[PDB]
């Protein structure tokens, strides 16, 4: 199993979840309430024992700590990561990501003296995407989804739909009391005027693609192949794949099998393992 710990950071405490091996599996979630262990256990039931894990989880979200944000900025939050990774012997690491996540990751990747051996991507936002405003007409079925979820029962009972069929009963409910925890300790301040629940970009964000020297692998929708291909996640690597795959947004829950076949390869074949 995966050991529970709030590391200390400029941030204050965050929370994580860790398994000993390297190289180290490292999740991040995208936008939501979710905790990221959970979030990720498709993908984190099907590693083999050796590999590590460490999850983390963002203010605001999961089993983190509620905070204001405001004054935080993407490299706060990446510094805070750093910190983390330095809390922990692996000496290696694959970063995989979902959304909002692969912002984080690209500084990470680009700053941290461990070595990253893979980038794996569920549907990470791009710069076009974020500027744009992921379900802003840019993508007609974008658009049409969110028009679809009127109401704040209907967006909660869409992804409630969509998690019960892709988990298992248990890890369903358990999703969800993450979930339920987070919007809970959320009650307490995310009413009050100055709160920011999530720290905002900027340009300065948007100016880091992934190093050609290490593989990426993303997964997406096969209407954003384009976009993709032109990201800042995808480089010339001989081992980088682009996969086109799914009905939604949510891959790691759904393309697991998918994905553990492409990670799988890349280990096998990676000239630095």
């Amino acid at each position: 199993a995966l050991n529970k710990e709030m590391v200390n950071t400029l941030l204050g405490p965050i929370y994580t979840c860790h398994r000993e091996g390297n190289p180290c599996f490292v999740f991040l979630s995208g936008a939501g309430f979710f905790s990221t262990a959970d979030n990720f256990a498709n993908i984190i039931d099907k590693l083999p024992d050796s590999i590590g894990i460490l999850t983390i989880d963002a203010p605001n979200s999961g089993y983190s700590p509620v905070s204001n944000q405001a004054n935080v900025g993407l490299r706060d939050w990446v510094n805070a990561i750093l910190m983390i990774f330095e809390h922990f012997k692996f000496q290696s690491y694959l970063l995989c990501v979902h959304s909002i996540g692969g912002f984080a990751a690209l500084q990470i990747m680009n700053q941290s003296s461990k070595a990253c051996l893979g980038f794996i991507g569920l549907e990470p936002t791009t710069v076009m995407i974020y500027r744009a405003g992921f379900s802003s007409d840019l993508y007609p079925q974008l658009a049409l989804r969110r028009q679809k979820l009127k109401t704040a029962a209907d967006r909660l009972n869409y992804l409630k739909d969509l998690s019960r069929s892709h988990f298992s009963s248990q890890q369903f409910k358990q999703l969800w009391r993450g979930y339920d925890y987070c919007q809970r300790q959320l009650n307490d301040v995310q009413s009050l005027p100055d709160f920011k629940i999530r720290l905002a970009l900027g340009e300065e964000d948007f100016k880091t693609g992934i190093s050609e020297k290490i593989p990426s692998i993303v997964f997406s929708e096969s209407f954003r192949e384009k976009e993709y291909l032109e990201s800042e996640y995808l480089n010339k690597h001989t081992q980088t794949k682009l996969i086109l795959c799914g009905q939604h947004h949510y891959l790691h829950w759904s393309e697991t099998n998918s994905i553990l076949e492409k990670v799988e390869q890349l280990l096998s074949n990676h000239e630095k393992l």
